[PDB]
């Protein structure tokens, strides 16, 4: 069974968490139908989305919001995942009471699974998790060790072997929690293994709507971690995914003939410019943000799930 009971407390203040959110044209508390936006490792959310699922989330009649967790998604895994609770309570009510989608990348799709799992309150807010990129395993090509000895908080955590991502999984986490689209693609190259279109890839769930890209469009289609954000083939996924009665992207709704590796074709010239520079601004931010030799402390609400991993402060202990 999943976690239940009362929310864990917000370790920050809650000003700080509503001063992560933002919609575009309209207030979060008080919006129509609002989708929940959360960028990837060492961005803001403009900065993940502002080339793709901002506009193109405009264009199928949401209304774009998204959390920029400071500094650049850079810090404790779990705190970022308090700016995404506390988005969802105030979409919520913001948006007439109403379920809300979800869209993420990269780290975000992590964070928002470690919400639906340790913050029972959420389930009954989203309606469904569109997820570009998941890392729900981390990665083992994270190199927490790699070219200096400290690195972000939130780069320890999506280590594959994490106490974060060894917790998610022993709490329950790696089976879907609201209905679930993943997709993904097997020549990502920040987040490994994605090969085996299998539950040993990272962005698999169980009962998800796993969407290998080279499952679909052939063994040498070629999308890397932005792509599988930024691509055409992605948007006809997500768009699939988001219009879908069952929450989950059909397997009816797209085809080799929608596999463009190149950004959406709805996107202007200035978007799609872009969206195919996307990932050096989050290659970038890592360099003047926190760093760390250690694993931050997992949570005592998610401590029970990884004894005899080790953190910053020692042993994982319940
Ligand atoms: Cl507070
Ligand atoms: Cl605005
Ligand atoms: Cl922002
Ligand atoms: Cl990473
Ligand atoms: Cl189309
Ligand atoms: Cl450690």
């Amino acid at each position: 069974a999943l976690p239940s009971g009362s929310d864990p407390a917000f370790s920050q203040p809650k000003s700080v968490l509503d001063a992560g959110l933002t919609c575009q044209g309209a207030s979060p508390s008080s919006v129509s139908k609002p989708i929940l936006l959360v960028p990837g490792t060492g961005t803001t959310g403009p900065q993940s989305f502002d080339s793709n699922w901002i506009p193109l989330s405009a264009q199928l009649g949401y209304t774009p919001c998204w959390i920029s967790p400071p500094p650049f998604m850079l810090n404790d895994t779990q705190v970022n995942t308090e700016y995404m609770v506390n988005a969802i309570t105030t979409l919520y009510a913001g948006s007439g009471n109403n379920k809300l989608p979800v869209l993420t990348w990269s780290q975000g799709g992590l964070v928002a699974q470690w919400g639906l799992t340790f913050f029972p309150s959420i389930r009954s807010k989203v309606d469904r998790l569109m997820a570009f990129a998941p890392d729900y395993k981390g990665t083992v090509l994270a190199g927490p060790l790699d070219a200096l000895a400290v690195s972000a908080p939130s780069v320890w955590q999506q280590t594959t072997g994490s106490a974060l991502t060894t917790a998610l999984r022993n709490a329950g986490g790696l089976t879907q929690i609201v209905p679930t689209t993943n997709l993904y693609s097997a020549t990502d190259e920040i987040c490994q293994p994605q090969v085996s279109n299998s539950p040993l890839d990272s962005s698999y769930l169980f009962n998800g709507k796993n969407v290998q890209a080279q499952a679909v469009c052939g063994p040498l289609f070629v999308i890397d971690h932005a792509g599988s954000l930024t691509s055409q083939f992605s948007y006809v996924v997500g768009r699939s995914a988001l219009r879908s009665t069952t929450g989950q992207a059909r397997s009816a709704d797209y085809g080799i003939t929608d596999c463009n590796p190149l950004p959406a074709n709805d996107l202007t010239p200035e978007q799609k410019v872009a969206a195919a520079a996307l990932l050096a601004p989050g290659v970038a931010a890592i360099v003047a943000g926190p760093k760390q030799n250690c694993e931050p402390d997992l949570m005592p609400y998610a401590r029970p799930f990884a004894v005899g991993k080790r953190t910053c402060s020692g042993i994982v202990t319940p």
